[PDB]
């Protein structure tokens, strides 16, 4: 069976035969869509992990042209030993990058996909403590910045055991800053990270309490407590916001960082499971003018902005809130760019990731993609994705979410 | 069950009303085809002229439906009526519906539409009946009563107007354009497109039926009717029943000179209306627009009006580089100045913003009365400044409940000329 997708601005159709490997749930039934559910749907047997070792392993010895080789049969019989005496198997090196790279390939929400296989892969496996962990990320952001020419990376942390030794970095983001709810309702700082800065205080973490506070590293090595660290603020970069006409944007006073870095996800290669492995790449402008910025539940400053533009606020219609929101967008960009502090923009993005979807079709036979996570949140129709009918399906490698660490973790301290 | 989230509120709805869903949305547990624009061609009844086990169940669904929708099921006029569709059948192939089914029918169909934004409204539709039309010529007629009610000087009203069911595939009622009211576009001898591109083959379709181009960059086109399978018919719509809107900005007094109008009623008249396995093949409704429709689609996509550089460069932006920023900044103008336009002139519009927070609304009613309701989040939001509506934040489930409007191929892709 083939699908086929169409481009209602080029016209252009593409067939993907790819979706037949796929694996788990989408979430949707026959009779329902669930496109727009945003999470949808203890350990494995050793019956389970057999076939899973199994297909990655094949995949692996076919995308290098060695299917049936010496040296394919003599690996899957090796990690057939591993999971019979062990009840689990260890990737070598080579798997382990390639795992790496392909979760990122496959994973559908991602626009920036075209850099999948330029990933730098550090291997944390020999990892025992969290105080080893943290050298293992300072390395990791001090790497990926690059002085501000960022570079695509990820740290892999020892996998998944019995499920009572996790690793887990239980920061959502590497680098964040705190919020801090006030005793008149108000927040300071990032009110996505409250409660994440509540478990930090409580920790014994001092906090300066601003409105740009980089949180601390909260680390759990081999199912430990978790662990405070500060990163030496020498390693963070940071843009302070300033807009190219409005002289008056820089006295909003904000900044922002310069690495993405997402650390709550989980890896799976092979039915292996690595719950610590931080990855960053490097931002598209509208995830902090639009989303972290304009956010209702964010830092939430579209009325502030709009002010300073004497923009009429009595009514929608005037479309205030859409004239600051570009305006932000701005700045966001020409701050970066004049610091010279890698960012893409939506159109260069959008615009890159439809040439990768259509390589990746000629080549692989098709390109799972999650429209409702692809369109940027502004401008939606002026970008080329908005146009361009995507397929939805889960391949493995991939990365997973995963409950946050503080609703499951048994503490061991008094 | 099944929950959904909005992620700004934390408002959380359960749905059960998807447990009355009928046609397959494309999806699998596999692969998820919510970004496909005709995802599926799972139909209730067979192409044309059903035998009577593939009718009557059908039939037998939907006054169920409307008995149930009014307490009456099982009541005798409820199995009577059962009786009277059952001897239709048997000696027509098809059936008839009461004027209340129609209505009833008509009014669910919209409220069942997943793609529309502006259902919180959907009890209010003046449903015309012109099941009794038998040629172009009254549904030329039908349809300029319509567009008149519906313009209502300015102040929109929804209306929908049903010409005669299906019968053999054969002797199908169709209105050939896609909207009532459309603009003209036409292939210039260099290679370009003036007026609107999208309608190009149909106004070729048109001059080659004897229409005189003005040849204008906004030229209303010519209705294209079919009657009972004939050969389709034109006939110009009385220009005093063409609301138009000129478009200009409330602070670039420049904005005037582009030259550009809209006009007022939105009229979709390609799509299918099914009720009760009847297939109503012409069934013209309008409302009024949403207007990122014309500020956003109409005027900016690229295959469309394409008139982003040439704000753009009144403006005096920097369009060297994408990261300026300069086609969004044009973009937020230009859906001012048609916002001011219509306000302007008492022409009925609504902004993104209200329309947004009105659906929000709609699905809370929906929840709390009716346990479900069925939206496209793919459609619902609006093509900019998607997550400062509340629309982009809010989970939605989308299936197909019935009655509905169904897409339908294009006529001269079918038709047998005589
Ligand atoms: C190199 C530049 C990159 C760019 C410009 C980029 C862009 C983006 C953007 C805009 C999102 C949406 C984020 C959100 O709205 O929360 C995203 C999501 C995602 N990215 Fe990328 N990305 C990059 C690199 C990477 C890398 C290196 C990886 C992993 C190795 C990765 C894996 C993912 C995943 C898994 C998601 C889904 C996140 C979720 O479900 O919450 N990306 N990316
Ligand atoms: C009264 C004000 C209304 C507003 C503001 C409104 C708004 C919208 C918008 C913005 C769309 C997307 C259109 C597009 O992108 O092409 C849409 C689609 C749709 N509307 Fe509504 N609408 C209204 C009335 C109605 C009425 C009266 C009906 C039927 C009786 C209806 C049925 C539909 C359907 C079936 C679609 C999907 C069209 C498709 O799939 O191509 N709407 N609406
Ligand atoms: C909740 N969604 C996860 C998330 C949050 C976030 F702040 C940023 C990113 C992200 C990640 C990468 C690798 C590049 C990029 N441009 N953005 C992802
Ligand atoms: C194939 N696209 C369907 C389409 C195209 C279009 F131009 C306009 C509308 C529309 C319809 C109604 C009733 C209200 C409104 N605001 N818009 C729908
Ligand atoms: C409800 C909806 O699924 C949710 O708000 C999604 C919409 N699309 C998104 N797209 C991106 N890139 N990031 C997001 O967080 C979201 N949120
Ligand atoms: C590919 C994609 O599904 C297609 O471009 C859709 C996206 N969402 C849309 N939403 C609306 N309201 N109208 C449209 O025409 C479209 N087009
Ligand atoms: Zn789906």
């Amino acid at each position: 069976r083939f699908l086929k997708v169409k481009n209602w601005e080029t016209e252009v159709v593409l067939t993907d035969t790819l979706h037949l490997k796929s694996t788990l749930e989408t979430g949707c039934t026959e009779y329902i869509c669930m496109g727009s559910i945003m999470h949808p749907s203890d350990v494995a047997t050793k019956d389970q992990l057999f076939p899973l070792a199994k297909e990655f392993i094949d995949q692996y010895y076919s995308s290098i042209k060695r299917f049936g080789s010496k040296a394919h049969m003599e690996r899957l019989e090796e990690v057939n030993k591993e999971i019979d005496t062990t009840s689990t198997y260890q990737l070598k090196d080579t798997e382990l990058i390639y795992g790496a790279k392909h979760a990122w390939r496959n994973a559908s929400r991602c626009v920036g996909r075209i850099q999948w296989s330029k990933l730098q892969v550090f291997d944390a496996r020999d990892c025992t403590t969290a105080h080893g962990m943290f050298n293992y990320i300072c390395n990791h952001v001090k790497y990926a910045t690059n002085k501000g020419n960022l570079r695509s990376a990820i740290t892999i942390f020892p996998q998944r055991t019995d499920g009572k030794h996790d690793f887990r970095v239980w920061n959502s983001q590497l680098i964040r800053y705190a919020g801090y709810k006030q005793p008149d309702g108000s927040t300071l700082g990032d009110p996505a990270n409250v409660q994440f800065t509540e478990i930090c205080i409580q920790q014994g973490w001092k906090p300066p309490r601003g409105r740009f506070d980089v949180l601390p590293l909260l680390l759990q090595a081999n199912g430990n407590d978790p662990e405070l660290f500060q990163i030496p603020p020498e390693l963070v970069l940071e843009v302070p916001i300033r807009h190219p006409k409005f002289e008056w944007f820089k006295d909003l006073g904000l900044k922002w960082y310069g690495l993405p870095a997402v650390s709550n996800m989980l890896l799976e290669i092979g039915g292996l499971e690595f719950s610590a492995c931080p990855f960053s790449g490097w931002y598209m402008g509208t995830e902090i003018g639009v989303r972290d910025y304009c956010d209702n539940s964010r830092y939430n400053i579209l009325e502030e902005v709009a002010k300073k533009m004497n923009l009429d606020m009595r009514k929608t219609s005037s479309l205030w809130k859409d004239q600051a929101l570009v305006e932000i967008n701005i700045a966001v960009l020409y701050s970066f760019q004049s610091d010279k502090v890698t960012i893409v923009d939506h159109h260069s993005a959008t615009e890159s990731f439809i040439k990768h979807m259509e390589n990746e079709y000629r080549c692989r036979g098709g390109c799972p993609a999650d429209w409702v996570w692809i369109v940027p949140p502004m401008s939606g129709s002026i970008t080329p994705v908005f146009h361009q009918e995507m397929l939805n399906y889960r391949l493995t490698p991939s990365f997973e979410y995963q409950p946050d660490p503080w609703n499951t973790h048994v503490w061991k301290l008094v």
